[PDB]
């Protein structure tokens, strides 16, 4: 466990081998969860890329935050996809917090602290705990099979995961860089493995 | 009577059966009244929907706040409609307070605290007290007969009704979330009934 | 004399009979004067209308503040007209103070506190005191002969008249709602007569 | 010498005879100098006009600040002209301070306190002291020969001249209306002669 | 060594001979370095020009910050070029800090304090110390061979160089005009040689 406060991973070269593998001390299936992270890249106006790949033995797209060109952020759970349209994109670091609950099928998507409309997805599903979490690549098969046109070039950090739905105030605090205690994946006590061209540098975002 | 402070109803699925029925302890015909409520949805640029349906035995459109695509907010009382044009629409929660008086036929429409021009409507009319108040659907017949293309997808709350015209200062306080005492329908001591896919969640708006 | 502080006249229906007649305790011809008033209407983008009609036995257009569509505010004294172009119009209440002096022919036009370029008009003229001041209509004949397409729909108040040119600081105070003492027509001690569909309500502007 | 603090000259009518003649207590040729003044007019989008005409027996355009339509401010010394492009023009009073030095040929042009790029002009020249300074007209011959299409309609004041290059801080103070001591032409102790339709009024700019 | 605080070099005439030659007390090859400087010119929308030319016996483009029209800032090291696109350009002084590291090949480009995405360039290279640093010209051969269409017209100063990568906080301080200690090239104790039409003046930027 190492403190990545004020640090981020760098993926400077578009490639199909540079990636960082994350290990979650997970033991129970998730009925709900939220994920927050900073990322910064200029590919938005160019081609699609993968923000966060959570994969399991049954599905290569167990959880996938994906940008599709001219469309926006594409959130998918259990192999279904909603879209959250972004008409115009700005060139700057962006913070995003997304949360899903099994009971209602509600999905909350927060971009830059402003909440998007709630929607429905895969009501009654169960997300398995046997996970491979990968960053900088979209994983179409368990622990491998990446795509260069889906690999992400840029800077990312502060990745934190919970297993229950936070309240709006809480999201505001996360945005506010306040104290908080993630209980599934800790940026503050994180465990990781690096592969290929990846590097550790101070974060650009404040 | 339950306190819905900081809470709203959620209609996530476009459907013709999810709706919430509200009971007003009303005993006198309204010579005037104001209604305030928060709502948030992205259908504005897509298709028409119903904000607030007040219906009685004589008219399915006794009071109707309705968005008509490319037009704006459409207010109707006793079966007549004015229009309040909105040239461009923004994607964010919006607050609206509307008031009508029997004596003059004046209608005041407040959107985001900025008052629209006063207009005329149905001077000398009487609104009956035998009411069915429905939310999330447009009711074309007493207690039923909804339309999927008119059902509203999104988040709403803080619905409050008076029976006399408030002053502009008062509207400002309402916007300001100050203390106030509604005497027909209380969000603070509200009575309700829920049907179909509807849920209670914390509000997104501040 | 009644105090109209925080009050305005309402003309909700486009008509040729609703109007309010104002009586000035005037006894000397005006060599100069300023007029200030608030008005609010959405007809700006639709058709022309009359802001303030000052008429006498010799001229139906002794003083006329008139909006001409696609052109802007049209100020006329003694039967001649300048134009003050407004390229684009916003939908909100607008304050306007205009002043004319017989000695120089200078006309000062203030809109929302920002001064327009000074211009020339009818140098050496005399405005008569035998006046009929009318609001909400353009008067083409002494005390009558209105035009529906020139009648004004909306809300107006704070109408005040002096008989000498105020300084820019003074205009700023007027805009600032400071204390002031009009000596020809007092909103604070005003005298009036109402005809047709006209009503008294609290002002919308702050 | 009269104090024109808070006062400006008015040229309301486009004409070829209204002008104001200024007398400088000048006795030495200028190796450098700066000139500052306020002016306000709406002709910018219509036709060209003259801001400041400094003329001598040898050249009708010894110094000329001239607006050329669709181009911008045109500064000329000793019969040569640079251009300072203005893409779009706003309708408001504008302050301008310009300075030239004989040693380097550098010209500094300040508009609304923001400095334009330095440029070169007429290096090694000498400006003569036998001057006729004219305002509101472009003078193509010593003390006469004006052009209606070059005469300026509007309001101007605060005209001050030095004979050495001020520093940027100094310009900032001038903009800031701070205390300062001009040594060639004083608005504070100015000497003038008026001809035709010209008048003295309080300034509109703050 | 002379203090150029609050001073800049001026290149007013487009020419192929006016230039300023800078001598670095350098004795070791650079494994990394950052360079910061202010510059101001209006050629951005007209033609390409050279910001900073660092040249050695082996390469005329050892380091080159170059603006290419319709493209933006073009950074090149060891004869390779990345591009940092600028969609639209504003007319004002601009501050730029750029840094490169031999270990990773990372390049950081800061414009107006806002960081551009990190990229890759020439990993494992070595920059030689036998340098000719030239300003206002692009040098295609050791100590000569300039191009008029590449010469830069305008005002520049505050040029400072380090030999290791500063942190983001540090860049912020540089932008903030805070105290700092450059160890390769000091604006505060700078050594220089001037040739042709170049002059020393107070800086325009704050």
């Amino acid at each position: 466990q190492t403190d990545m406060s004020r640090k981020a991973f760098v993926f400077p070269k578009e490639s199909d081998t540079s990636y960082v593998s994350l290990k979650a001390p997970l033991t129970k299936p998730l009925k709900a969860f939220t994920v927050c992270l900073h990322f910064y890249t200029e590919l938005s106006s160019t081609r699609g890329y993968s923000i966060f790949s959570y994969a399991t033995k049954r599905q290569d797209n167990e959880i996938l935050i994906f940008w599709s060109k001219d469309i926006g952020y594409s959130f998918t759970v259990g192999g279904s996809e909603i879209l959250f349209e972004v008409p115009e994109v700005t060139v700057a670091p962006v913070h995003i917090c997304t949360s899903w609950e099994s009971a209602s099928g509600i999905v909350e998507f927060w971009v830059d602290g402003k909440p998007r409309v709630r929607k429905s997805l895969k009501k009654g599903y169960t997300v398995g705990a046997e996970a491979s979490i990968i960053l900088g690549q979209e994983q179409d098969s368990f622990g491998g099979n990446f795509e260069g046109s889906q690999s992400l070039v840029g800077d990312i950090g502060n990745v934190n995961m919970w297993d229950f739905v936070l309240s709006p105030d809480e999201i505001n605090t996360i945005y506010l860089g306040g104290p908080f205690s993630p209980n599934v994946l800790n940026w503050r006590a994180l465990k990781y493995e690096v592969q290929g061209e990846v590097f550790t540098k101070p974060q650009l975002w404040p």
